[PDB]
């Protein structure tokens, strides 16, 4: 790994003062050590949002109809949402994955059909999928990302998009990372005391069926969604590929905690986009072990913040293509 | 003002949940107004990068020998500093203005040679520069900006080289705001206790020498630095322009200040890139009442925060460009 030490020693020789690039000099090092490069290199970036439909909507969890998911899939393949103006910004790729959707799709260039069922079951009242459901939709991310990656991608994102995935991605992160109702559950979409707490007794009936000794994807299978196991399958391949990963908010946070517990060392390809309002993001950055790049009270998902910090993530990248101070003739002191 | 009404009404309409978008939707508002657009446009963007010489350096108030500006300069010329690196990933075109290294430089395509003076003169002893010379920076500032802006430039900011400018900005800073030494002065290009105690008493000495009813160039002129006044200039011109107006660091921010004080309504079209490790920093960006983008503990300068931040304010432009409920089709609860 005389990379690792390379890059290290060239660092501390660029033509500026010591820490002065601050955590983007961690960065930067990171970015090395995963290419096993000493100038990291960076370019065109992708954003796979993977959709769909949840049951636990019946429990009034979200502030928005269920069809708006559908119809948010629609707004992403026609360029309106957030998420493509953004990627737009970013020279990042847009593919959109439907898992889950309650509903027919169109063929569209930029849509992957794999709709493993209409939503999931609701939570709240018994295994959101089936084991089986649970490794098509990891597939169908996985797929994705493949399809993204020999298109080009050098950096890649997931995104979200499930009205009422927020009592799933608190369910998920509450069961994987051993945490009460309480610290996992947030606004979502919007929502008062009367939904927190419908949020909060969901997680609890979903927590309730689990037990020590199930796998990861076991208890994702069963107080989850399909769009947030295909994101820990987006990102699995990713890794596998060896790119650069980067989280985005709550939802998708807590699909990346469930491909790091189905693979230890993921995390070290993973970077935090943002820190989003929700409540319990801060939970899983701190268990993922990552400082979020970029802190603007974000609340959408669609992998927005993962898509917004890519730029950074390219700056950071080109830092240790500085001239150091040898190569620059400036006087070190 | 229409346009800052309907901009505001179609932020309310767009497809995401009510505020979701956290501080880039205030961001996006403001773009919105300065160019008098529903839909803001933001393209290339372009740094203008002042540098100067301190006499206060005879203080000790740098871990870097004076040369360091000159050699610095040169770097920027030839590409391998941390700015142009950052630009080079934000789409931001790189200038750079001498008016007072000490030093004569070659003729460079990419260089504005407009050298005030050799270096001002030592500030903890007497007025920095005249009032001629600084009325002479501040033209060289607006010179630079005006060509940056005639060969296209959407997004303005400015950045700073200068061994010691750390104490002079302090000193400006201290002046303009009110403020004593112990809250302008911080680590700079890395001091100790010793380094920071010379500071002090140099920002002292200098305020020592002014009186109430001096104007905010006269300021300047007696505490300052020419790239600090000329980054004034930069800022001027740009908002005459009506361009957006990007800060970097705690240096080039001592000049906004300068800037803010001659013209009141500029800080309308000012952006904080960042919030710098500069302790004095927090102040000026306080009393400019702007919440910085970023917060990557970054301590360089060059103008490198504010070009990572561009990036970001290109997606926050194209927030408004996304569609609305009825444009897209899509159900709003």
């Amino acid at each position: 790994p005389e990379v690792f030490a390379q890059a290290r020693l060239r660092m501390d020789q660029l033509t500026k003062p010591p820490r002065a690039l601050g955590y983007l000099e961690e960065v930067a090092l990171r970015l090395a050590a995963l290419q096993g490069r000493v100038k990291p290199e960076l370019g065109r970036g992708a954003v796979v949002v993977a959709a769909a439909d949840h049951g636990v909507v019946a429990e009034g969890v979200s502030a928005y109809p269920q069809e708006v998911t559908r119809q948010m899939v629609l707004n992403f393949l026609r360029g309106g949402a957030a998420i493509n103006q953004f990627a737009l910004a970013a020279d990042c790729a847009v593919y959109v994955l439907d898992v889950g959707v309650v509903g027919e799709l169109p063929d569209h260039p930029g849509l992957l059909k794999r709709k493993v069922r209409p939503g999931t079951a609701n939570l709240a009242q018994g295994p959101a999928m089936t084991p089986e459901e649970a490794e098509r939709a990891l597939l169908a991310g996985r797929e994705a990302a493949r399809r993204a990656i020999a298109e080009g991608a050098t950096l890649l994102a997931a995104g979200d998009m499930g009205i009422g995935n927020t009592t799933a991605a608190a369910a998920l992160t509450a069961a994987l990372l051993g945490l009460p109702p309480e610290a996992v559950v947030g606004r979502g979409t919007g929502v008062g005391e009367e939904g927190l707490r419908r949020k909060r007794q969901a997680v609890a009936r979903a927590l309730a069926r689990l037990h020590p000794g199930m796998g990861p994807l076991e208890v994702a299978a069963e107080v989850g969604g399909i769009e947030l196991v295909a994101i820990a399958g987006i990102y699995l391949e990713g890794y596998e590929a060896g790119l650069p990963l980067v989280l985005d908010g709550f939802p998708v946070t807590a699909g990346a905690l469930l491909a790091w517990k189905m693979a230890p060392g993921l995390r070290d390809h993973l970077f935090a986009g943002h820190l989003s309002r929700e409540p319990g993001h801060r939970h899983q950055l701190e268990a993922l072990g990552l400082r979020p790049l970029l802190d603007l009270d974000l609340a959408l998902g669609e992998g927005t913040g993962a898509v917004l910090a890519m730029p950074l993530l390219r700056a950071a990248a080109r830092i240790l293509h500085m001239a150091t101070f040898q190569e620059a003739g400036v006087s070190r002191g």
